């Protein structure tokens, strides 16, 4: 736990409701229970944010003289504001139920303690409608089997079974072939919250079918597609040990029965920064490993292979990772590969493009004196054996991939001036083509999948499949996080939409007036980061085509012309190169340094043309429709202006859509199972809109009873005196004196605000 974490978390506590510790007597009701920010066992631990207390008998309204019971204390009692004091759900088993929302108290408190109560107990799925809430265990529960499957899938009463990823996949495919309705599934969290597994298991009971009446060719192509795509765009980082590091979509065609008739794979963003470099006790994509490692003597002969540690591109010390057998995961994606109908020729070519970009990284530039310059860029002698097998191994002509990295030509005028690049830019070059190399492969194998699995006339209704980081806070937020963030805003639209969308239906159908339900948009935000020529993509995209472009011009073009925005906001230390978007969950500061080098980092030019005229198929396959424009920098070579193209397409799709969200939770930093960080938990239930969830439902009149409850709660139908049992309720409301405001009266139902419906009680 980081002292950012602690002062991040600190922030998220709020108090709202008021504590009624006291009986109408005035006396403190008998072992009444609170929760509490004060306590020297909070102090102490990092881990722990509030203490459950009993207010002591004889206790003063205005300080409370509390005894702290759990964690187990001194037994001394102590003195606190009250409004340092929670309320607390005594009494009640968060075993016995799963939705967060039938609590009485849905406090910060209460819902962290509901929540580990459960996870502490292996139940780690809990729903905050419309969400579900997923915590990782750190371990194999065996609750996802396909006897858990068959169980979610063939039970009769979907009321009788608790919250899981399951429930999603279960109420999405059912309101798809119900109604004939798009459906989307968006997994979103934290790295190493399980997003990964959850995708990974909706996926496996949209598989499993009732009858195996249904041919399966597609549906194993797209079920192997997963250890593929895990092995070319997953890595092992210090926070995960098979971190996905691009964005992952699917369209689905799923019969009512179970089983995929077809599908679509969308992978977006992918680090390309990791092909090159990583950081230590981090390693490169998940493929090099296992090809290194698990290739036979024979592909290691024809490839030239050599050992884990003796590549430029992978890092030597951290090439060994605990509980992952590299040569067993080689298999399994060779097996999924043949399983895609790739023929043994393809896997060969799809391995030597591989085994050529690791070679070429290994190609070593110095800076010779040639053509009157000291500084000319050159591959080392004893090298261009190397550089020839890396050309030989990826199908190109070594002679036009060498002019491309050392020669420079400057077409000004219509005029060939010809020159040479400097060792720095040439490694620039040379390690661009390694990344592009790599980034098209694995497209290519996505898009040769897709060409099998899609269906013919594209699709009509379908179930989407989002995979995506949450908002990401960090204390350096880059480029990559400002994409991922700009996503997340997108996606909240959906979420609060839907919500009200459901709640007006209700309301629209009981007849009670949708016009005290009044919730925000986020369309202020969205405009100031998206937004044609008025936002913060604009003006990067302005200075990556503007030739004296710099970070800080970028910066103060955002300063100077957003100034008219409360969205944007200027960083209070180093203003230069640093800014704040105030997004729907609060503040979120970025660091503009490197954000032209990354938005810019898309390979160009003669380089791609010299790809294409290659005489392998799949190799001429990798650019295939691509820009040209050698000269210069085209906004169809820019990252962002790529990226919001893809997401304008994405979000056309999903809202298109029904949407069902699975919210993942990470509970310590430690790979470690039964333990629980509080403050690296609320941030994330805050990022994730789970607290909001809660704030949107008990909004306006969110108790409701039919008229009869309303009735029984009173003591003392339906269908022979519905219009009596009306105008009885509408008669106990005007007697308890309660004003207009706090209730309304419907069809069927008594609808009050969740203050009336207390007033009531007392």
């Amino acid at each position: 736990v980081t002292n950012e974490e602690i002062k991040t978390a600190s922030k998220i506590v709020r108090r709202v409701s008021n504590v009624e510790a006291f009986d109408k007597s005035g006396s403190v009701f008998k072992g009444y229970q609170i929760w509490t920010d004060i306590s020297p066992t909070i102090e102490n631990d990092p881990n722990i944010m509030f203490v459950k207390c009993v207010v002591q008998q004889g206790s003063k309204k205005e300080k409370l003289t509390v005894v702290q019971i759990d964690p187990p204390g001194t037994g001394t009692p102590y003195d606190i504001d009250p409004t340092h004091a929670w309320n607390c759900n005594s009494q009640v088993d968060p075993m016995s139920f799963g939705d967060i929302g039938l609590l009485n108290h849905t406090n910060i408190p209460c819902v962290l303690d509901f929540l580990k109560h459960r996870y502490l107990k292996n139940q780690i799925y809990t729903t905050a409608v419309p969400l579900i809430v997923a915590i990782n265990p750190y371990k194999d529960l065996g609750n996802t089997t396909n006897e858990w499957i068959r169980r979610y899938r063939d039970t009769a009463d979907h009321t009788k079974l608790p919250p899981h990823v399951f429930t999603c996949a279960r109420e999405a495919l059912s309101n798809l072939h119900g109604v004939n309705k798009s459906q989307t599934i968006i997994v979103s969290g934290e790295s190493g919250a399980g997003k990964t597994e959850a995708t990974k298991q909706i996926m496996r009971y949209f598989a499993s079918s009732k009858s195996g009446n249904m041919d399966l060719r597609i549906q194993t192509a797209i079920m192997a597609a997963n250890p593929v795509l895990e092995a070319f765009g997953n890595a092992k980082t210090i926070r995960n040990n098979n971190s996905s590091r691009f964005g992952r979509f699917m369209q689905l065609v799923i019969s009512h029965e179970g089983g995929i008739r077809y599908g679509s794979v969308v992978a977006f963003l992918l680090e390309k920064s990791r092909i090159i470099t990583q950081d230590d006790n981090e390693r490169s994509y998940h493929i090099f490993y296992q090809f290194l490692k698990g290739a036979n003597s024979t592909m290691k002969s024809k490839f030239g292979l050599k050992g884990v540690t003796e590549y430029k591109l992978l890092n030597p010390n951290s090439t060994e990772v605990s509980g992952v057998d590299d040569v067993k995961d080689f298999e399994e994606v060779i097996e999924s590969l043949k399983n895609m109908e790739l023929s043994e020729s393809d896997i060969e070519v799809i391995f030597s493009i591989v085994a050529g970009i690791l070679t070429l990284g290994n190609v070593r530039l110095i800076e010779k004196q040639e053509a009157g310059l000291s500084d000319a860029a050159a591959i080392m002698d004893e090298d261009m054996g190397v550089f020839n097998k890396a050309c030989e191994l990826m199908y190109l002509d070594p002679e036009l991939i060498k002019r491309e990295i050392l020669i420079k030509v400057t077409v000004a005028g219509g005029t060939k001036i010809e020159g040479r690049w400097n060792k720095n830019d040439a490694e620039v070059l040379k390690s661009s083509l390694c990344k592009a190399m790599y980034e098209k492969l694995f497209l290519w194998i996505i898009r040769h999948l897709n060409s099998r699995i899609e269906p013919e006339g594209g699709f009509k209704t379908f179930m989407g499949m989002l995979d995506i980081f949450g908002f990401e806070v960090f204390k350096n937020n880059s480029l990559e996080q400002l994409f991922i963030n700009i996503t997340n805003e997108m996606l909240q639209k959906n979420f609060v939409d839907i919500v009200f969308e459901r709640e007006s239906k209700l309301y629209k159908d009981e007849g009670i007036s949708t016009a005290e339900l009044k919730y925000t948009s986020n369309k202020e935000v969205i405009n100031v980061l998206c937004e044609k020529g008025k936002s913060v993509l604009s003006y990067l995209e302005d200075q990556c085509l503007a030739p004296g472009g710099t970070d800080e011009k970028f910066v103060s073009s955002c300063a100077t012309n957003l100034k008219e925005n409360n969205k944007f906001t200027p960083a209070k230390v180093a203003s230069n190169k640093n800014f704040i978007i105030q997004h729907t969950i609060g503040p979120i500061q970025y660091c503009a340094e490197s954000f032209l080098l990354k938005n810019k980092d898309v390979l160009r030019g003669d380089l791609v043309e010299v790809i294409k005229d290659s005489p392998n198929p799949i190799v001429q396959q990798l650019f295939e429709g691509q820009v040209i424009e050698k000269g210069k920098i085209a906004k169809g070579s820019l990252i962002g202006s790529q990226f919001l193209n893809q997401l304008t397409s994405l979000m056309n799709l999903i809202n298109s859509t029904e949407p069902h969200f699975i919210r993942c939770i990470k509970p310590n930093e430690n790979k470690k199972p039964l333990e629980w960080c509080e403050p690296k938990i609320l941030i994330q239930l805050h990022a994730l809109s789970i607290l909001e969830a809660l704030v949107l439902r008990q909004l306006g009149y969110s108790y409701r009873r039919t008229f009869e409850e309303f009735l029984y709660q009173y003591k003392f139908a339906a269908e022979d005196s519905s219009v009596e049992n009306q105008n009885k309720c509408v008669n106990i409301l005007k007697l308890s004196g309660l004003s207009e405001s706090m209730y309304k009266i419907g069809k069927s139902m008594v609808f009050l605000k969740q203050e009336g419906a207390k007033i009531l009680t007392k």
